[PDB]
């Protein structure tokens, strides 16, 4: 039941063509330190998650990216501005998994050019100033990119999963996870608990060859809210996770997704979330470290790639009303910084 | 990353134990017999019964000959496989099973372990008796995938992607556990995507990373795990059969008698494999097998002091062993007759 | 006694940033053919295996091809000229071992950088038009740019090897095998017979872990006549070397070199050596289907690569002198070739 | 991949280690022999170094048995010889024929490499165990590296003395290094061998987990020159005097290994104990500059085309039994004699 198995080039060819630049890798180490403020409560300002639900479009990426950064450097005291550049996409059953997986867009499966696509689009994000983030939901294309990511995803699917975790576990930059499809949220707490720990197992190294790898445990991970049968945006919702990530003695500071689970698929809804987070923000909200937001050039969706700037996966909000959710946010914990 | 260690790769393994004729023709056998039970064409019942997890290969190979005894006995109502698992998912942390430190003292020995595995199962083969194992890691099954007869992705990746993709890549029939929490869709959608050809980066036999072009997995099916609460009973049986159906994958499935569906009471396998025994007395039409937590000695200990006794989950000992076995065994020689 | 272990970057790397061209693959194809024809005496037109005696400059390479291009065109009725790309050089005792092992000139054995370099340099000789050669001393480098060569050596120094003979059973071009440092002519008529035969032995792949390769055998190999104790160029070294090629049962037709030990250490004997040549065409000639001329667009050599064309291993003639010679050697077989 | 005909699967050196760990007995008697032999070459010690045995092991069982009988006269000659036994499983051919046991053991043509390469491990660990050190020649760029720990002494062959990328290989060995001289006599060649051998040089090999690596090597300072024949002899006194003033002008060690064999026996096993009578007579005159000797010998005398009777070679003819015990006591009471000047 295997019908073929390719060439592929290991991670040490890419890193060869496309080195990591002095300010790319100042910018991951930088944001990576800015992130784990947040994480741990020695830093305020509100993280922000925020780009396409998926890249299919390089150049569309960068042209949002170049937006995007105006934004981060006038919000830089309220908020840490990151690029969502998510290059692999878990399927509910099947469909497109993403741009590493399927870089032309039409089964070809050219993995090694996507691989090469998404290390080049992630080193010139990083040179412009703009950090970014993905999932990581394979367990060897981390290799060949990874140097490059300022904050990383375990997606709602694969939270639960011992082998993510391990490789959470391994990974240099902080790691949000997801509660789970239905709402459950002890799995993400336990996958903290997991990923802070040293494990064992068999990886792949830069060369592309097994190996027995020991990792040395990631002490900068942390829950995002992304909801479940019902939405878990709210302040109840927020008290309650954190009563639970206490009981567990992990940070009790969170991330909350606007989209998925939380906007019903709607991404009109977004906006409403970010709303009550501002709301929470204003009152209170000491719980809140970060938010997640699908946003693109353009508004909504598509099954084929025919408008630029538009997802092919879940909904996104367009430029407009990104830069209101931004200001609506960056107002609010301005808010919540100056109290103390 | 504290340190990177030298694997040796598949190959070398399969160089000292290569798989015999004996143990080849069981294994490609009980596929097809199990696929058969999966599609219908046969109402014998699956029973993949055994230790939670393997922690002592001697042991192991004393419950494999008594469990022998009964695959024979039973032959003609039940297809018995023994449980085979050397990987265990833990809630938070623990002892990751035999693969990943087989020593038990914190090593992490992983040639030695893979080696184990692999000898294990060749030994069990080569006896008569058919092995079954949970799939947890992407790589090691290279090592020993050749040697088992039906896999089981569980419960806390049967959403996961990676886990699809390589269920879709093996050779041997799959169970796919509900959610932890009780989400059947999670399991048929795994069936749908794990039936469908993928292409990812995974290890040769050699090593060597690769890019894999899978041709799908047709003999997957759901199996029954219990959540928040039990899903054992005639009508859970009954409504995960329609939503099989309406998915248009195979409505037969199987159910576990332990974990959730016994609260983590041992002793309440024997009344699940009682209401089970039951349903396929009336009809029990949709069930093609049933899974337990076996051996020799009941119960369960932290630290390997008792021999035949888990350091997991606890387990029914062989006397429970033998009267559950006789109980299915008469109960689905009825239905088969009906038929 | 092993100082370091290092990084080494596998031919797939290479091949996917520098894919053979089309027209590259043509080219190498079709002179590969027209070499065994040579071998084989299905065409009478002369081998000239021509150009630097090593290269250590990528650019002063590319304008001798240029130059050797229209010349290749000019006598491609008489002459089938393909330029000398050596990358790989065997010292007496140590020194620099070429532009693969070393291209800086400075020792820092950047091998990454200089394997790259000696495929983009072929690379750019074949899709110009210009064939090339090269000496394989290391078993493992030609799978880097082997794609590339159309026509082997196998050096003195090894040409009574059985790791030489078993790799030159497996290569897909021509190969000349020289005879030995003191003149010994029988261990290249052995290697002939050894390359020709199919072989196993370990060796790399194109992704650079260690098999069983399992060999064809070479049926295009021939001796190149490169001098001894004694010169070996002349009509009766030729006779003489031709009977004991039927004797073996090989391919009586051979290359002749006109630098190195024929030429004793003086280039300009390089002119001699083919005026000699010239007139056992006119008179006869039978068993002669190439030579070998070591040239550069500046004549001599020197020990540091200050003057630019000019090399920095053996003294090589001049581009003046090179014109005069090919024009030599096409006047001399046209007439060759119209006995028929 | 045009006249390649296929690929098959190679096991990584490793997988042969984690079979066949190296002992710790084994560890010692290598460790040790290496120095010793390094000190022969140096001039440190005067005991004569003795590579003996085998043209070639087609035979585990034949090479164990050699071996035993060999220990025994290792040891009583320890004073005056530094017995080590040849365990050659890579043999060049003139042009094609059988090369050596690793590459095709069951001797057939099946090119069984992996089951080569284990049997050849196994034998060499066996031997080191049972008390016996090993020597091999170094053909192959790869399979060293899968029994190499093993070995006490190599050999470069008089084929690929002049060869680059066997100096290189030389130069990363960790044990000591003879460079025969050329096919038809020159010696030179090997005088180059050792001085390149014993610089550092930066070439491309393969892991011990088979994947190709750029290795570095610190250079191999215990090299040294065979004298094993022509067009004519090379053995005799004059010959070790002028190789020895060559040696001395390049700057590198004028302590030399003499084979019996090959070229200096023209061939004939008959003649090995010629030229150890004249060595013999050299090492009582004065006999300076000779720190070793290399003998052809096998359980019985002669050879086979095919491998049908026991202990009889299958490549060059050997002495038997009788002859080795011979040319042994002729050589340790010759050399007791040496030592005994100092
Ligand atoms: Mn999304
Ligand atoms: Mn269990
Ligand atoms: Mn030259
Ligand atoms: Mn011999």
């Amino acid at each position: 039941k295997i019908k073929e198995v390719k060439e592929l080039l290991p991670p040490i060819a890419h890193l060869y063509e496309l080195p990591i630049s002095k300010e790319a890798s100042g910018l991951v180490h930088r944001t990576r330190q800015e992130i784990s403020d947040l994480v741990h409560g020695r830093d305020k300002r509100l993280l922000v998650i925020i780009g396409p639900c998926s890249i299919h479009d390089p150049k569309a990426a960068l042209e949002y990216a170049e937006r995007l950064l105006k934004l981060r450097k006038q919000y830089e005291n309220e908020l840490l501005i990151v690029m969502r550049v998510y290059f692999e996409k878990p399927r509910t059953t099947v469909g497109w998994k993403g741009l590493i997986n399927d870089p032309h867009l039409d089964g070809t499966f050219d993995i090694n050019f996507g691989l090469r696509q998404a290390r080049s689009l992630l080193l010139s994000l990083n040179n412009m100033g703009m950090p970014a983030s993905t999932e990581f939901l394979d367990m060897i294309t981390p290799q060949y990119y990874a140097d490059l990511i300022s904050w990383g995803a375990i997606g709602a699917r694969t939270t639960e999963s011992q082998v993510h975790r391990e490789l959470a576990s391994g990974l240099s930059c902080p790691v949000g996870f997801k509660n789970g499809t239905d709402g459950n949220l002890k799995i993400a707490i336990d996958a903290i608990g997991a990923a802070s720990h040293s494990h064992h197992f068999l990886g792949v190294t830069k060369a592309g060859h097994s190996a027995i790898v020991h990792t040395g445990g990631n002490p900068d991970c942390h829950v995002i809210l992304r909801g479940g049968k019902e939405p878990n945006y709210d302040a109840e919702h927020v008290s309650e996770a954190a009563e639970q990530l206490r009981a567990a003695g992990v940070t009790d500071k969170l991330m909350i997704d606007c989209s998925h689970a939380n906007s019903r698929k709607d991404y009109t809804r977004q906006m409403e979330v970010a709303q009550d987070i501002a709301a929470q923000l204003e009152q209170d909200g000491g719980n809140i470290m970060g938010v997640m937001v699908e946003s693109h050039l353009v508004e909504g969706r598509q099954d084929k790639p025919e408008v630029y700037g538009k997802s092919i996966t879940d909904a996104c909000i367009g430029w407009g009303a990104t830069e209101e959710l931004l200001a609506l946010l960056a107002g609010a914990n301005k808010k919540r910084m100056a109290r103390a």
